[PDB]
This record gives C-alpha cells, structure tokens and sequence, in this order.
C-alpha cells in the first residue's frame, strides 16, 4: 500500500516547498540553499517509497511526480546558473504540477 506513507511524506515535502516559496519571495539565498537540501532529502524519502513498492494510485500521477522532480532539478540548475527569469517560470510550473499531483493522489483519476 504505502499510500498513507506517500501522503505523510508528501505533505511534509509540500510544506517544505511552501517554505521554499517564502524564502524565494524574500530573496534569501542563504536560507534557500538549506531548504533546497531539505526538500531534496524529502523527495528521496517520498520517492524511495515508490521505488520500493511500485503500486501508485495511477500511472499519470507517477509520470507527473517524476516530471516534478525533473522540474525541481531544472529549478535548481537555474539557481546555480543565476537565471532569475527561468526561476519564476519554473516555479509556476512546479506549483501547478504539485497541485495537480496532490489532487490526483487524494482520489483515483
């Protein structure tokens, strides 16, 4: 099953993501790096559950889930490259994807 675990680890990941937004709006790169690491650890923690037991609530959710991870990677790449423009764009795509995954995960689409 692990659907409960995915939820408990997803909530915390999302919560960290929400925290990431505040720091982003505050332009505090110092706090941002620390949280980015925290988020990455949570991603691994949540993803590892799916890697262990590949059940999922649906295939689309898994596809968007992995896609979100890739977007997160690009988001960081833009931070490392100092690309402020892409950060805003990727952030919007990250939020939309995250909101969609949660919606799907709470039910079966």
């Amino acid at each position: 099953s692990e659907f409960e675990k995915l939820r408990q680890t997803g909530d915390e990941l999302v919560q960290a993501f929400q925290r990431l937004r505040e720091i982003f709006d505050k332009g505090d790169d110092d706090s941002l790096e620390q949280v980015l690491e925290e988020i990455e650890e949570l991603i691994q923690k949540h993803r590892q559950l799916f890697d262990n037991r590949q059940e999922a609530a649906d295939t689309e959710a898994a596809k968007q889930g992995d896609q979100w991870v890739q977007l997160f990677q690009r988001f960081r790449e833009a931070i490392d490259k100092g690309d402020k423009d892409s950060l805003e764009q990727l952030l919007e795509e990250l939020e939309q994807a995250l909101q969609k995954i949660r919606e799907l995960a709470e039910k079966k689409n």
